């Protein structure tokens, strides 16, 4: 039917490295930007990517040496790689933020 729904669960926050620095990958509260902020995550984000401007999302396949999500932005287009570093939960974290993003992007 005609009902439209939006996500209403807590926005995932993920232990990730960007350009070899440790930080947190999340979305803004309005769910319009992907943000990455270096630890201690006191200050502003160093990466802020509008979901409107993401043209692709790729991942390392499960069982790869590294768990990595790769974002391509609208313009050799700009690209961003985030390595998921949680000792046990890396792939689950990647999957979660992937799943949210792909739901947002396909809407
Ligand atoms: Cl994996
Ligand atoms: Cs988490
Ligand atoms: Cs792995």
């Amino acid at each position: 039917e005609n009902l439209y729904f939006q996500g209403a669960m807590s926005i995932p926050r993920s232990q990730t490295t960007y350009k070899k620095k440790e930080g947190i990958l999340t979305l803004t509260e309005d769910r319009k930007f992907l943000i990455w902020t270096p630890l201690p995550a006191t200050g502003p984000p160093t990466v802020s990517l509008a979901l409107d401007n993401i043209t692709n999302l790729q991942q390392t396949p499960p069982g790869s040496a590294k768990v990595i999500l790769k974002f391509t932005e609208r313009p050799p287009p700009p690209q961003y790689m985030f390595q998921f570093t949680h000792p046990t939960d890396a792939r689950a974290e990647a999957n979660a933020i992937r799943d949210l993003l792909s739901q947002l992007l396909a809407a």
